[PDB]
């Protein structure tokens, strides 16, 4: 009494993220906790600005000002000092740890090194682990290496790595910054969005590209911004100021995710902003 | 311009799943992925049983009859083996692997060793490992050994161990074998649910209990087992056979989610399993 | 203006706890959280009995039962699973964590092996770590290689191990036993007191020695028990049941602290039992 | 005859100090032997100036002159090299080891390199491990790089990291300085209080602050110094010249701690100095 149904042979599920269709079962399952798998895309709030900047606006208290926000996100973004301190563990929410710093405001920004190992990204169970690449900046070679050591470390342990294109803010230099980082073995790139060229920034990156929010902008052109990026090809946004910044950041959360999931234009997203 | 709340002090937020309220972040937020932070409960798909039995009834194909059961569940539980071959990594849902092994039903059912390297269920991104114990058997000593190994190893890394109380059926029994196991450090305890005093089996037991479903039920009874379990302060069942045995699948599910995360009675619940 | 006291040579601090002169810093640190510096004395609570056990009477449930009992020990003994389960860290208190197991109620007694790493002993800040001997017992080997094992991972990190002899109940078995445990490194040794003899127990071993409650006994008669072994030269008791299966566990307690630390009779500690 | 309590459900006891609730059991462990539970504060006597300044006056002979005062301080800092040196480990006292060093006075202060190996602090039994934090030096980079490696090597081992911003010193810079290490990892922050805004440097930091004594000031301002920065949310304060160089140390480490731990005014404080 058993059933082998043999008249119909086993069939594999294709894997359908951008460049990311020959990773162990590990690493796909890990990008598949950040870029939702029906739609392709993430919604990722940041809040790691900490790193080498301190107390900056919005960021004062994570605790109190940030942690309300966590359940409308689909990823949080953060250093391992903010999340075991005060991101609490039943948030359930993935999170990417931002894996670079050792610089700050007070001197050369691109000088920056590895500040945590993989042995306690693995025991803080994230998805991802990130780090600044400073093409043209003064410590260029050095924070390529640090890509190069956190892919070489994510590979023995199936953990993804994003590179974030720290930095003229055109099209030519984020095409030879992305393609760099994804040529070393990033398989996240984190970038800004252009007026002009976008497309082809997102066209000669291999894997899943996702833009930073940016200064404050009024919410309109905010959502403007990600409208553009993902209309674009972006893979998912990934808002800090623009969301904890702004005054009712559940609202602006709501109107962002259904640009970035739901193909909602830019202005209803903003009557459905104005809705809250 | 900044607002530091400074009127307002900083508040740690317990963590409350039962047992687990000392542990790093990492390996809270890996337990938070299993036991709903609401509810403390769990519903977990098993389908391991192929490890020492080949391919048993109602998982002859896993691909074709199990996996369109993933999306209803909490957690799903099998072997890295079945994982990387047939679950889609797409599923987007938390697993438990089956880490034990090496013995069939040609042979000494105690004699398991550790069937994978904490190495491998890192790669893999699990959320726990389990093994089996088996007090009172042939084998009890390198079965408990087994779980000092997985726990020794887990530690390192911040990854879970659930031990499985494999096998007279009484509550003396399971409280001896259930206590030894949480006592040599394993997190979660998987056993099953008995007749009269499973209220101690929990009570004597400082860590998250689970149950397995055991032989086919007729579904009303089933649910009725389900509902006893968790009213005497089981943290979640895990069933098999009970679901991928039943005629109607998906249904018995959502019924089965119903007794254990809303509070349903047993007869609601059936009727509930019975409009699918 | 600096006062070097030229006229007053530096002179080292003699470390008097019995044969533990000759250690380095750390452990002769550690031992003194067990050992009270001015009294060379120590009062020790275990409840480890659980991990080979179950459920034991008195230990069914640790975190109600023993809890309040936490402060009034110098020491706790239990297992791991048990401590980071339910004994809370901010009991701030001394723990030797029991570091033998895989053994039952239901099997040979003597097949134990090590339970936990000493990575996960220095994890959990323990001061010692215990490990049964079993002389006399089919395995008898096994055992001794048990605190050698942990003997050689303990040195290189300035953990110190506690022996204990686990079992005829006579002075010349004793003296065989403890020595040999002591011979092969161990720094503290625990075993039972003895009607006669034992004053040749403790001069013919050359480390602290501990002894262990056995079975529960009418108050006045433990303590008699206790002011026996510590006028005999033992370094401390270590009682379990004779405290947590008493009526007034908190009483039996300050009179056992009485006998062990401050030389009073068994008399008057039991008056000051009475008194609550 | 056994008492499971079925009717009292299990219940997990929460660690409230200052964003320390997401830690592995060690870890706990270790930071409630540096802040008293009930309090949530610490005393500390730090003496470990000699590291890169030699015999620095009132710590010319520590064996002699600090010895004493050993007893009445809640946590010691210090060397490796005094503490094996010169610090009985009688003395029974929790410590945080200096683990920075390598400069000098006679060059520049900011050029520190790790001073011990994470093995040697567990095998001096530490219960943290400190070293400086240059931010706005010219080696900044270095500094924040020795944070990482004592954190990345302290969460392998359950060892707390406490980091110190040695140095305008006003709020804003040790906003900064406080934010990036605890963002870093540290669990501990070590900085100076602040005329003006101390209540912003508090609440920005989601870890643990205490405050460093800075040079010698009359007893009566020091003591006020106290009541301002625990009154402003301190976890505590370290002093060394406002106690070893005073002239009666131990009244005014009573007095010290009954500003710290007891709610005193800064008054009574005084009064309470001297009437020793
Ligand atoms: O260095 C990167 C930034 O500080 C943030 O982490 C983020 O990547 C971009 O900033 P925002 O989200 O505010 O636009
Ligand atoms: O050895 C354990 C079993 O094979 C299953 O994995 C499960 O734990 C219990 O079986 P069922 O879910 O069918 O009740
Ligand atoms: O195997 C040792 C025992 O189970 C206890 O841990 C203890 O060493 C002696 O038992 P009791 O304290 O009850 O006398
Ligand atoms: O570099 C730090 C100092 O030398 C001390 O160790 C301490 O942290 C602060 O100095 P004081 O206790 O004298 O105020």
């Amino acid at each position: 009494g058993k059933d082998f149904r043999t008249d119909q042979p086993q069939k594999n599920i294709p894997f359908t993220l951008k460049g990311c269709g020959a990773l162990d079962w590990g690493m796909q399952s890990r990008l598949s906790r950040i870029f939702n798998p029906k739609t392709g895309k993430t919604v990722m709030l940041a809040f790691d600005h900490g790193y080498f900047q301190g107390p900056t606006t919005g960021l004062e208290r994570i605790d109190i000002n940030i942690a309300p926000l966590f359940e409308h996100a689909d990823v949080l973004m953060c250093t391992r000092g903010i999340l075991r301190s005060v991101v609490p563990p039943a948030t359930n929410r993935p999170v990417v740890l931002r894996a670079s710093g050792a610089n700050s405001i007070l001197a050369e920004l691109s000088n920056e090194a590895v500040a945590l190992s993989m042995d306690d990204a693995v025991r803080l169970n994230s998805c991802a682990v990130a780090a600044q690449v400073y093409i043209g900046s003064e410590y260029e070679h050095q924070s390529i290496k640090n890509i190069i050591q956190l892919v070489d470390a994510g590979m023995k342990v199936g953990m993804p790595t994003m590179a974030v294109t720290g930095v003229v803010r055109d099209q030519r230099y984020f095409s030879l910054a992305t393609r760099i980082a994804a040529e070393m073995g990033a398989q996240i790139i984190k970038t800004y969005y252009v007026e002009k060229g976008f497309e082809r920034i997102v066209a000669g990156c291999p894997v899943p590209i996702v833009i930073a929010g940016g200064k404050k902008l009024p919410e309109r052109e905010a959502l403007e911004m990600c409208w553009q990026a993902i209309d674009q090809g972006a893979s998912g946004v990934d808002m800090g100021r623009n969301i904890f910044q702004s005054d009712h950041p559940v609202a602006m959360m709501k109107a962002v995710q259904a640009v970035v999931h739901h193909n909602e234009t830019a202005d209803r997203a903003y009557e459905l902003y104005l809705s809250e």
